[PDB]
């Protein structure tokens, strides 16, 4: 029995950008502690996306695991920052930009080059933007306001180049790019789950974190170890309902999964 209530309910209406691309209740990201005055305060458009093999030991748990999320509205960036502090976030990956034809994307939830702004209780100061050709990488420092010893810097990595319509004819700079997002993880000890979003938090975002999951398994287990991409899929699915949208999208993952094979043969 899956639901999708809370998504639903009349308090978080203006908290969804698209009425009913909703989270699931039972992977839903739940924030616990938020402004008393709102209605509700422990909503966000977010899932924890854990992937989830037949072949799991018994520990706790993944290696990594994502959070699948919209492109913030004015009126959910503070409840954004909230998710980031509240996981431990570390790795922020954006996969639009912020308008595309037209079209307001997600809002400019970080601070302008080398500015600090506040986001209710939460600070960030942008560090440094680098930008590298298919991407930005922005350093941004998270602390709760008032706190002391909560500040902790998050890595904004912001993938610039997706194309207008479709996806890209060739999928090398996806994988670099999910490379870097893989270092800078693993770089920091017990980050949270890497944060994913797109506009919805579905298509381009569900495209992203199934390659990254099954290129995570080829880096690990080898060139020739066992992938099934549609058996991954609807293991996202089942955490976030709708994760990868089109026939292009469905494509571009097995064009990915089968050039990261081509590169580590090629070494």
């Amino acid at each position: 029995l899956y639901s999708r209530k809370e998504g639903q309910r009349q308090e978080n209406k203006n908290k969804n950008r698209y009425k009913n691309i909703l989270p699931f209740d039972h992977t839903r990201v739940v924030l616990h502690d938020g402004d008393p005055n709102e209605p509700v305060s422990d909503y966000i458009n977010a899932n924890i996306i854990m992937p989830e093999f037949e072949t799991k030991c018994n520990n706790s748990k993944p290696k990594k695991s994502y959070i699948a999320t919209q492109g913030c509205l004015q009126n959910t960036v503070n409840d954004f920052w909230r998710m980031v502090f509240q996981e431990n976030s570390r790795v922020i990956v954006m996969t639009t930009k912020e308008v595309e034809r037209g079209k307001s994307k997600c809002v400019k939830y970080w601070p302008d080059e080398y500015a600090l702004k506040e986001y209710g209780v939460m600070r960030v100061r942008n560090v440094k933007e680098s930008a590298a050709h298919d991407y930005t990488l922005r350093e941004l420092k998270l602390s709760k306001v008032g706190q002391g010893n909560t500040e902790r810097t998050v890595w904004q990595y912001h993938f610039r180049t997706w194309p207008d319509h479709g996806v890209p004819s060739d999928p090398g700079g996806v994988l670099d790019f999910l490379e870097e997002v893989h270092h800078k993880q693993e770089s920091i000890m017990d980050a949270g789950p890497v944060v994913v979003h797109c506009s919805a938090g579905i298509g381009r975002t569900g495209t992203f974190i199934v390659i990254d999951i099954l290129i995570d398994i080829i880096r690990e287990k080898g060139v020739d170890c066992d992938i099934d991409v549609p058996k991954t899929i609807q293991m996202v699915r089942s955490q976030r309902s709708g994760m990868v949208q089109t026939e292009a999208q469905y494509r571009f993952i097995y064009m990915a999964v089968q050039h990261y094979i081509e590169t580590l043969q090629r070494r």
